[PDB]
């Protein structure tokens, strides 16, 4: 049957790449902590703003900038801010490259999407990619948000 | 803030101003924060509390009704009537809707502890529940049908 869940691998970045990149600044943060009965997340994607509620079912409301900045401070300590660059490798695989801000600096991650779950296994990373972290729990989004400075 | 609250034995006559109210909790009391939605007549709010910081944003009706379903089981819906007793004390009288029917509560505000302690309820008031934890707002919200 057709693709249900995307197939991807994620790496550190040894060298920021050259080439055509499209930049989007991103700020996202959790109002809740993982033991809460629900997950409530705020995100800014460019110039649009959302609050998401999940219970384990998913609600998303678009909010304006003033609603977002009034509530943002209640995400302190559980946030990820980064600029995301979208690009394409020479063979055509699309990538997203995150350059993290605040205490997660100097982290940079690159995530690659594959059309076949065997092109994924055949992938040869280009030299600018660092070590693979696909399986490392610490580099998942929520782990990154919940980590702490110092 | 100086107040006593009672059941209501008889709905009163006289000048009453009615406000429909709907208010519900997205969170459960063990959560790290409390997030409440409320509709107060024609304006709508989401409140976030964490014991302290408090945040309130005004939302529109569409945001409110999109999120309202995630308050199910933790809501109070009621019509609130504002009036004044013959001696001038202001009262708020709540007529509860859904499963909290047929509950009705009346709360009175006083300018002194002495006036509060001297208060003689009028005959339309029922038994006092100022101290009953069961009749507190969040307790009412968290109680369930049946
Ligand atoms: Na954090
Ligand atoms: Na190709
Ligand atoms: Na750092
Ligand atoms: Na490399
Ligand atoms: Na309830
Ligand atoms: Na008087
Ligand atoms: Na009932
Ligand atoms: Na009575």
């Amino acid at each position: 049957g057709h693709m249900v869940t995307e197939i991807e691998r994620k790496f550190l970045v040894a060298t920021f790449p050259d080439g055509e990149l499209h930049a989007v600044p991103l700020r996202q943060g959790y109002l809740t902590t993982p033991t809460d009965s629900i997950e409530l997340r705020l995100r800014q994607q460019g110039t649009e703003y959302f609050m998401t509620l999940k219970s384990e079912q998913e609600y998303e409301i678009q909010i304006d900038v003033t609603q977002f900045e009034m509530l943002w401070p209640a995400t302190e300590g559980r946030r990820v801010e980064k600029t995301r660059y979208s690009g394409k490798l020479p063979d055509g695989q699309l990538f997203e490259l995150d350059v993290f801000a605040g205490h997660l600096s100097p982290l940079m991650l690159v995530e690659v999407e594959f059309l076949s779950e065997d092109a994924a296994q055949a992938f040869i990373p280009p030299p600018w990619f660092g070590e693979e972290v696909t399986e490392d729990k610490r580099y998942k989004n929520k782990a990154l948000a919940l980590s702490i400075p110092g």
